[PDB]
């Protein structure tokens, strides 16, 4: 049967793997409130205010699920038995439920707050997989689902950013009176989510949602030497290397040295010329992807109009802290408490080197752009990495690696969006007053995920990830990382292999 | 299944644009609440009493839902994408749905209040299609769906006008005794929404109405000569011009010339000889359409019985701005604050004048009739006027064109009546008293209408109704036309072209 | 049809004796909180701390439902009626239903406490047939199925030892530095009831799970003469019996005499060895069952590491109270009340001896091993002891009898773990607080006994468990054994006879 | 449908009178309570203990329907028409429907009490038509079905007496020690009704129970004459008296006389030695019925040990008021207030007597026994009388005629136990506290009696049973018997001719 009383759905976890497959369940404990009061709301988010660095969001009711990380998917267990035994993997479909919903309703009198369960409301439920209202997910989001299964995932709200602000500053002058700085602001797109079909819910009912992803591989096979080493040191080469009159020394013509072979090869693209700006509270990044149009005013400059590209050095060796890719694992986090910092996989094709030479020596290049032959692999990515991005709706673009390794989707998986129905309540004003209520239930994401198991000629043992690269923490400091500490904390990675990144087991003939 | 705990309906919005078809969905939460204590009264309405206009009305304790609005059931996008891309258009069916229905009791000790569902109350609804109550809906009332699909939407009481007050008004006199005075109240007619059949729906039950609209197009194509000018003024005319003698000029009998050819047609009709009166209470249209039977008594003359016919302008050009349409875009809106006035379309079928030539001079004539070889064009409707108008019962009407712009049909959009069952409560005394709840729901109005697209032999561009044609407002003023404040507030069009009229765009041959 | 108000299932009860089978049929009443507040936790368990005994639990949100033991299955009269009229018996299959679920909620105003029933509530119910967690249950523990019917079985929490914390105590040293010790840490595994899939039942729902045994029989038969008198004393013997001259007594030759003949049989393994030690607060086993890996640090030693073996004489006569094995009725009771002490059952192949002699005398062997050509019978069991243990999964093992009596089972009874559905509350605060609920049910185990009786051509009467062996209790002492108290308590027996062991009644030929 | 909010069954009653059979339905509203705070209890029944007599009984939180009295399924009006149309009548078959449960949970903070309906708790429903627990009903207890069918019928908590007392006294000596009386104690029944299989109800759920009676009639036709008159005083008679020497006068031998020829038929048996004992407060009764087996210590003696065997004189003439038959029409009734005393109903089968003739007169014989060639009627049971009584399984018994009139069934009617599911409540202590909740429901007992018409030769009249055969009662003392006082209080009928027993209207051939 169906109604209050009958479940909706079981609890659903864990992961089979297979040779071909593995399909990792999880089932989560979900809570959503009334966001924004049923309201859409244009404001400017505002900094400190000590550079002209300003934001302009607009806010809506609606919350959505974010699924985008390797964590939630996997296990440590599941995720160290993918990245040993497996060369590449990647999500073959994905599906969503969402059931168990239960609507209650908050009556606070006082400090003492009570909780009374009313049944007849419901929840909006709506999955844009068309991607025609702006993305709520981007990549390293605190609002992802949470690792331990036990735990309740709060929602974020949902807002996007309609327009660029400096570009809509309206600073202008007396002179220009910015009138193009009008015409973005007259045509500045606003969204609903009303405007779309979607589900209403009550607490018998539930709801699914499936995903069929198409995508690139993620590979977990590392190169033991550089490309500009596959030749054979043995072997005579047939080339000549003829070197220009250098000061007192004469031109020389001469065969190539067979221990040194010229490399058809060259260096992965990357920028090491730009260094970060500021302080901590204006965007910093090294460069600033920014578009000024004609005729528009900026006052501020510099990173004020622009969203900085970081890390810029995609397969480049990260010479200082500032291009390596970091992060924090719990939003509790703060300087250098909690952060993970990149490090090499010792890949051959990852954390590569061009130098120009001159006469006398040879000097770093700063800033590589795409040539041909170059090949490099993509970031290592780790347990904690997002694991796609949105490719923008574009005539033309250049070969998709993002440098912090996620997988750009043109349409990558639908965001679940989920809110109150509003129930209003009578007010002789005009006050519009409603019933506070929320919505808590379970979720279960299961992705199928395809993989294929590596074979090797080598001979010798390889690197593994295993638990003995683990370090102990909580308090007395007994216990281990991906534990618990008496106190429930779970013990959260301080290095980034105690992340268990790809391309370091598996070794792959270049 | 169905129950408590089972949602008996989605929601449901968006447009779908065809060639032939555009079916406008659209989804809203309203609240409704016990109206008169579950009494119908008839009490007269007073004004200031400056005058002695007055006016008497029976109010039910039903509640109505008002559809009768263009902003309600396109969004600006949508509207725009309309009158740009379409020649005409009008509304195939419509079909309503009242579902996810919940009804509260309040629960009130002192100042805070509390809501618990109760589960066993239900709601009447009712649908008029045949018109056998008066008609709740009338043109340009602050009743209607709202805009923004997001808004709550309170429904109003239900009352009717059983007479003309100053026709039953009682004052007489003692030498006549107003006998025809009381033979009006005599045959007062009362209605009762019980006498008729309706639906009782508890929470899990839900309704649904269906209407088949037959009626005229909604044209949006713009005339750019006069019909006068549908000559060719190289070719010479056969007629001839005769001139009375004027003074010491001689008559003169002449070909007419070739630039000036005879139209046979006329201008459409409209009076612009009236003007209004009084202050803002009493009804200060200019033009007052009355009944006096013999015998009944008026006291006050003027306007106190009759009600205002205005625009009384139909077609003419609105010499004064007393003549031309204005409303408000929202309820709060006072004097000069928020209201838009109707510009010219710049349409040659209207904005028409007539002047009345003496032997020296042309003067113009002040109110014109209908006449034959009269051509004019519909009032060039926005996206807030209303859809449609009820025409009379009667036996004879001329030509129907409501100078507001909306459609008279004489079988409208039936109205849809709501109220709260009463619950009655046991008391000792006779004081009837009810239980105290109301009735929040979903209620989705989803049009279907019927367009056709344009196609002209034109050379040039045409103007088209475009972003650009909006203004910044809100707090800080940095917000569009139909955006939101970041106190979440809507801002409205501040003009008459940015309502996006009809028969501007598209140009028509005569 | 199904839904709140209308019971998911039945009382069930009683037994039914047959020739083949028994089936003994048992409904509870159960009660089970929130656990941890929904989370988990690995605390270390200290004592006193007057010795270095210490462990370390993980603690989760989990509780359990134990089923093993006799007293939950058989009331006094099912048992009696079992042990005397049957000679063996075992578990055939096991059918466990949990239904009438009702999740209330607490709320709780100052003092005065509340119940409300939420009916959208869930509890997840996992069911672990595959054990792939940790066992939860353990012989002789205070967590099973009550006697009684018609008392509350209240559940209790599920932990598991991840490590021997000595073994990872970090004490160490700065020499060593403990890096063996750690590495016992980084694997320590950590077990989430989340990974695998479970059920979610509302009110309205229940669950059913069934376990098929199979296992050695339980021999309720005793031995009336040890295996040694197996002869026949009028029939002379061929054996020589050679004594070896002792001090003056020359060396003698002879027939071996016809009343004692030589045994080809040996005592039963056990071991009379070992005493226990130290306060009652530390492990106090005669036997220390411990792992040391070389490289480990232990302080403490002696019992700090290491879980004892008891009772360590398995077949050997008890020397003293020690070795007996003894328990407690009910948890109330505290040192020499309510205590039962395991006495003989009169049972020849229990409770045997070996004498080694030398020339001049014999004397007690104080610990005998595995030997050829042991015959013992297992410990006799009584109704209040368990029903089954569960058989480590190990390479290579002896045979196995658990000294307590149990049956060790590589497959036991799967442990049905239930917990509440965390509901999450809104806070403004990462206080991440939960609502507070409980759920009561009715869980039925309903077992299928295998039995068979025994037939004898001996012609004297046997011993039979009768209620003449029983003793008066309670307040003012008239209320016999398994009766109750004025008050309403359940007297408990006093004696091991009480208790109604197997292997006293029946006799069976050697 | 099922559920919450549909009654699951009507009410029922009235009775359908035919010639071979009637039915008559009833219907009562039912209130059962936590008994016991759900506990079973062995305490001793002390009276004011002036005497020794004490009792000891096991209450258990059951409770129970008693549908045993004639006044339930008859009314006054239904009796009377029984009575004097029908000969004899028998309970064919009986159908017992409990439904339209409603359970509870009792709220109280401080003095007032609210209730408010969980809807999720359960009854426990079983009938025990095996009769394998002890029996609840007894004939002539107040815990039976009301009279009027709107009276609520508050059902009677469940025990039974497990021993018999001063056997069990442990009394004794220092000299016998009493070992016999021990073994009484150890065995001693326990009887749980969880023991048994029964179903568990919710509100939406209701249960049924049919009972199919076979068992002797119960006649209802008066012998109008002595089976000694069944002669012919005209005939004379064959026999001789022959009259020993008495005195002076000589033996004499003479035909007897033709007026008194010898019966053949002698006195229903019956006991007029004995006479009532002692206070008001021990067992009073003439004789009473006791086991003392040899070796058991009674101190007090008398009728501290046995019961009371009342009334002792089954057919003869109630020589005094303690042999007469007597009871209370209501609960609220003391000594002489409302107690109804059995009369003669003029049948000369009944109120027999006895005279042993010496040679000078005759004398009363005390007490017969029986004898053959005794005829007599059963006690001419009124409206207020049991129905059955249940026959003691037993290896031999005489006839059984109970001297209340009861029918002596060795199955009747099976007991029908009710209790509330015990909802535990969550408490950190061992209190095991329970949520307060009561039942109330609809039982309606639905019995088909056998009937049989009379017929008769007699010419005359015969008695019947009258209206007019009733006094007044009440406030004011103008409301009849059976009739409602202005109060609302239900008349009593005052006498036993007011009941309308049987044996007493229609005549029936010797």
């Amino acid at each position: 049967g169906s109604g209050v009383g009958i479940s909706t759905g079981g609890w659903v976890g864990g992961s089979h793997f297979s040779d071909k497959y593995v399909v990792t369940k999880n089932t989560r404990q979900f809570i959503t409130t009334i966001q924004n009061g049923h309201l859409y709301k244009t404001e400017a988010i505002e900094t400190t205010n000590q550079s002209g660095k300003s934001q302009r969001c607009v806010t809506t009711p609606w919350t959505y699920f974010n699924f985008n990380q390797y964590s939630c998917h996997f296990s440590p267990q599941d995720w160290q038995r993918l990245t040993n035994e497996y060369k590449r993997f990647r999500p073959k479909a994905m599906q969503v439920k969402i059931y168990n919903l239960q609507i209650k309703q908050i009556l606070s009198n006082g400090a003492d707050t009570t909780y009374n369960n009313d049944l007849t409301a419901g929840v909006h439920i709506f999955c844009d997989g068309e991607h025609a209202y702006p993305n709520a997910s981007h990549p390293w989001d605190e609002d992802v689902m949470p690792d331990l299964p036990y735990k309740t995932w709060k929602l974020f709200q949902y807002g996007y950013i309609p327009i660029e602000n400096e570009l809509a500053d309206l600073d202008g002058n007396a002179a220009g009176g910015n009138a193009t700085e009008k015409a973005l602001l007259y045509q500045m797109p606003f969204f609903l989510l009303e405007n779309s079909d979607h589900q209403v819910l009550r607490t018998g009912e539930s709801t699914e949602f499936t995903f069929n992803f198409d995508c690139e591989w993620v590979n977990n096979e590392r190169a033991y030497i550089p490309p500009g080493l596959m030749f054979n040191p043995k072997v005579p080469t047939r080339r000549v290397q003829y070197i220009r009159q250098n000061g007192s020394t004469a031109a020389s013509t001469g065969r190539i040295q067979p221990y040194s072979k010229p490399t058809s090869w060259m260096t992965g693209p990357g920028l090491l010329s730009a260094q970060r700006v500021g302080p901590q509270s204006s965007d910093t990044a090294p460069f600033m992807v920014c578009t000024n149009p004609e005729g528009t005013h900026i006052n501020t400059g510099a990173a004020g109009f622009g969203s900085g590209f970081d890390p810029p050095s995609g397969c480049l060796a990260p010479t200082n802290l500032e291009y390596k890719l970091q992060w924090y694992q719990t939003p509790e986090g703060t300087g250098n408490n909690g952060n993970i910092i990149a490090n090499p996989s010792l890949s051959m094709l990852r954390d590569q080197l061009l130098y120009k030479g001159n006469q006398t020596t040879y000097n770093l290049v700063g800033d590589i752009w795409m040539f041909p032959n170059q090949v490099w692999d993509r970031f290592p990515i780790t347990r904690e990495n997002p694991i796609w991005c949105k490719k923008p709706r574009a005539d033309k673009h250049t070969i998709m690696d993002p440098f912090d390794g996620s997988i750009a989707m043109d349409h990558p998986p639908g965001t679940i969006f989920i809110k109150m129905a509003k129930i209003p309540v009578p007010t002789a004003s005009n006050a519009d007053s409603y019933l506070n209520i929320y919505c808590t239930g379970q979720v279960s994401c299961e992705i199928v995920w395809e993989v294929e198991r590596y074979a090797t000629k080598n001979w010798r043992p390889e690197r593994r990830h295993t638990a003995l690269g683990m370090s102990l923490g909580g308090e007395s400091n007994y216990t281990p990382t991906y534990h618990v500490d008496p106190t429930g904390a779970y013990i959260q990675p301080t290095s980034y292999d105690q992340c268990m990144p790809v391309k370091t087991n598996i070794n792959k003939v270049l």
